[PDB]
């Protein structure tokens, strides 16, 4: 079955803490609201939802979220438009996801609109704390954790819902759209075909850490995941990948790699797609990308703009390839960066509500 | 640098729990003892270690452990022999496997030695737990989480390493070893080259529970994990495998997969190849097994016996494989199992301080 916003229990602050004012910088995901949403499952079901002032959880030593990683978790942002209203980026989409990957790590089912109208909920009583400066947000967070305080690998029989908000600035300081550089080596891969890459779980995180410091070390910010012995090219980081070429048949056309079970399915990544597909302008298609592929087309100088999108950065460029100790120059901001700008541009408008779309959704 | 267990510090419970009683059934990992082990780290480093009464941890919500699944964890028995001396079985090959499962999540070092030492004060403090009957134990769990509270995928800047102990009752019921099933599809992949299968990360078990739950709609116990084209055979359930058969070349031999990359280097699965090898009855190799071999040598009759390795089971016969929907006898339980009770014996004869052996670390 499932828990119903209409039985929300409101538990209002006591003490609350001090918001930022704009001039402090701030940091992604270390700034909390001072609210929280919580539920409780056990097997005759979902408790009571909750908002309650934010605090410590109390877990017992032998819950599974922490032995064996039964542990999910979404992210998506919410806007302060101009006309003081505060949205949300197409939300049914991270309900989607979120929903999928609790039935993949066997943990209870709920209703995507209930907690989307909980989640509404609590951005509603925390309002004060989404800032109104240009390019801020509020970051959503919701998780999902097994809780069953065993230590036998199975299916809990009680769990965890929470969602923690946090005030971001994302970060390109004042817009400023810097681009990054990546480490391409094949040693290290972060999913294989019938794992769990393709959904948004803990487990697939916590390994990628040493390969960031692996990166750093040798002067890159992020990571390229390459899979295959045709060194295909997967994400940036922990973003989607996008390549604007010229492609080998003469057609100007932005490509992403498709939905294997490879790849995170992007709320970004899907909008790039959709918001490209309706200008009309180029192909815009969802296939394979080889390194090889790439390296030709970087000689031919047919490569316009290589990018990363995901939901904390937006779109996000790359120059710089690093693979098999060869460094690769790409001409992204050589070139504008021209598609990075208008998708930029665009969101913006869609975002902060300067223009009327069905893709925000109004708390 | 390291905590001192001359740093120790000490707080006994108030209030003892029951022992054993409504009941002489001990389920796996499900009753646990009076006192855990708990140390902290942060920028000054490591705290100092105590034991202190059984407790819940008080987790921020953005704990990195949560959310990034940096976790890890161990698992070792302690024995109490007739002699009332409670010895552990090989606990530093753990400290070594903890050690190398912290530096692959970035996790912070520690000194081997002055953990077991914390770990064997832990037992001392909590003896009377340790049960006596035939083919009981006490499970020891140590686990280290990151702790940082904080959204950023990185480095933690805060840890926990946290023990706890729990009274384990005999795997097979009455001294009686009793085979399972195993189900073998390839479109689930437990780990990959490149990837932290080798590693006791919370991680690789969550994503198990699923197909576990498969395998038990089919009528099967447990998962043959394969991998690879060829369908190489890698783990049984989360044990290591092992074959004893006369391979193609008329030669009488125990077999296990070789440590690719694949497999957990197990602790039991180490031990049964020293004890084997010390024979010298027969020939015991690390060799890739595929499914292909299994079949043409089940088809010749020349498959003895199949089994599972690992700490809960210490040996857990094979009888049968469901693979591509199609049955497979394995005569395990027909042919004595004559090497899995050998075994068996050689292992609690030094377990149960019976024979002295320098495997066995006093408590
Ligand atoms: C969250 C995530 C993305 C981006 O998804 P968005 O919905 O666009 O935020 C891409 N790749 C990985 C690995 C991710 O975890
Ligand atoms: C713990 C474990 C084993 C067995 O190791 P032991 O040290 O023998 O307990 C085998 N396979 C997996 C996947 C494991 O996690
Ligand atoms: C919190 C991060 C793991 C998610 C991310 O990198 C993204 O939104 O692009």
């Amino acid at each position: 079955s499932s828990f119903k916003a209409a039985d929300l229990q409101l538990e209002m602050t006591q003490k609350p803490h001090k918001k930022p004012g704009p001039g402090e910088p701030l940091v992604f995901g270390k700034t909390f609201t001072d609210h929280m949403l919580m539920v409780e499952w056990n097997d005759k079901g979902w408790g009571q939802p909750r908002i309650q002032p934010f605090q410590n959880l109390t877990l017992h030593p032998a819950s599974s979220s922490l032995h064996y990683s039964l542990q999910l978790f979404e992210g998506m942002k919410a806007f302060k438009g101009k006309d003081q209203q505060v949205r949300l980026f197409r939300p049914w989409l991270n309900m989607d996801r979120m929903l999928r990957s609790a039935m993949r790590l066997c943990l209870p089912s709920f209703d995507k609109l209930e907690l989307l109208e909980c989640i509404r909920r609590l951005i509603e009583v925390d309002k004060d704390w989404v800032p109104d400066a240009a390019g801020t947000s509020l970051y959503v967070r919701p998780v999902l954790i097994g809780n069953e305080p065993s230590l036998g690998v199975s299916q809990p029989r009680r769990a965890l819902l929470f969602v923690i908000l946090c005030p971001v600035g994302a970060y390109f300081p004042g817009g400023s759209v810097t681009p990054v550089s990546l480490l391409a080596d094949p040693a290290f891969i972060r999913a294989w075909v019938g794992g769990v890459g393709n959904y948004k779980l803990g487990g697939n995180y916590g390994p990628t850490v040493l390969v960031q410091q692996e990166a750093l070390k040798r002067g890159c910010e992020q990571v390229l995941w390459l899979y295959g012995p045709d060194h295909q090219l997967t994400e940036v980081g922990t973003m989607n990948i996008f390549v604007y070429w010229t492609h080998e048949d003469g057609v100007l056309e932005l490509v992403t790699p498709p939905l294997n079970g490879v790849i995170l399915p992007g709320v970004v990544r899907q909008s790039l797609l959709d918001m490209a597909q309706t200008w009309g302008e180029f192909r815009v298609v969802e296939r394979t990308i080889t390194m090889k592929q790439l390296l030709r087309a970087l000689e031919e100088g047919r490569v316009r703009e290589v990018f990363g999108s995901g939901t904390a950065a937006q779109v996000a460029p790359v120059h710089r390839i690093l693979y098999k100790d060869r460094n690769l120059h790409i001409p992204t901001m050589e070139n504008g960066p021209e598609l990075i700008l208008r998708f930029q541009k665009e969101l913006k408008e869609i975002q902060y509500g300067i223009r009327a779309h069905e893709w925000m959704f109004p708390v």
